[PDB]
């Protein structure tokens, strides 16, 4: 081993949006290790007190690392509504980390999962 690796994480912890933001921005980082290969990393959506369908649009996919790449973002959009509530928030996952061939070169850093606090923007 001595061998250093790639690590996959989220630029921050916690993200936040006002209701009427439209879409929220989140950073993936890839760090250190051999930066020629390509890594690809899923990422998804999870409920917290926000709700999917109704708060925000269920997203997944995945981003690709091309060589050389250390930032990748993503979009989730944040349904806006006319009615009141109460700040609320979801959770955005990292997971399944593959480095391509043409798994101790990448691994999954921390944090694997970042927090999305969502501003209501609405009277009462
Ligand atoms: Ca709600
Ligand atoms: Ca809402
Ligand atoms: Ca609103
Ligand atoms: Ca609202």
């Amino acid at each position: 081993h001595g061998i250093p690796v790639s690590k996959i994480f989220f630029e921050q912890g916690t993200y936040q949006c006002l209701e009427n933001c439209g879409t929220v921005a989140l950073t993936i980082i890839r760090r250190g290790g051999d930066l020629t290969n390509t890594v690809f990393v899923d990422f998804r959506t999870e409920d917290g007190t926000a709700n999917a369908g109704s708060d925000y649009e269920f997203t997944e996919g995945t981003v690709v690392f091309k060589p050389g790449e250390t930032q990748k973002e993503i979009r989730v959009g944040i349904i806006d509504d006319d009615i009141f509530e109460e700040d609320e928030n979801f959770l955005v996952h990292l997971s399944n980390v593959k480095v391509s061939s043409e798994s101790a070169l990448a691994c999954l850093g921390s944090p694997s999962t970042a927090t999305v606090t969502i501003f209501d923007d609405d009277h009462a």
